[PDB]
């Protein structure tokens, strides 16, 4: 009745590491985001694709991505009733930290999850789960892949 709170859904693709990361939002609270820390020793594109499906309130937070804590502009892919798809291409030559956040209250952020994604060694783990139950799958499972096969028509 009153228990439930605010439930967003949230799931972030490393598409370029055939990375899912499924279920990255708090368990119960109005805020979203993820710190993803990838061990990488040579240049390499990293391309993101988050997916919101925001809880059925009518003022949602939009999200936010740094990158050694460098903001990094969101392209919104697709927005509708039902989930906003977000992407980002980013080049990284070092150890690095990328930040999804939608707030900057501590008590917001220690509660994201902390993943590790190990490019070298071909590693990933949850190093904090945070107040989620985050989980990964790689490689990204085609029916996951929301974003069509039987020849073209002349539209004049
Ligand atoms: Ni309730």
């Amino acid at each position: 009745g009153s228990h439930m709170g605010v439930q967003h859904k949230l799931d972030i693709f490393l598409v370029s590491e055939g990375i899912a990361i499924k279920e990255a939002n708090l368990l119960k609270g109005d805020s979203y985001g993820c710190t993803i820390k990838i061990k990488l020793d040579k240049e390499k594109t990293f391309k993101f694709v988050i997916v919101l499906e925001p809880e059925w309130i009518d003022e949602i937070k939009p999200i936010y991505m740094k990158v050694n804590d460098e903001s990094v502009e969101l392209e919104l892919d697709y927005k509708d009733a039902i989930k906003r798809i977000y992407s980002a291409e980013v080049v990284l030559s070092s150890d690095s930290v990328i930040n999804l956040f939608s707030d900057v209250d501590v008590s917001y952020t220690s509660e994201y999850p902390t993943i590790k994604v190990n490019t070298i060694k071909k590693y990933y783990s949850v190093q904090n789960r945070g107040m989620t139950y985050v989980h990964i799958e790689s490689p990204i499972n085609t029916k996951d892949k929301s974003w069509k096969n039987g020849w073209y028509e002349d539209r004049t």
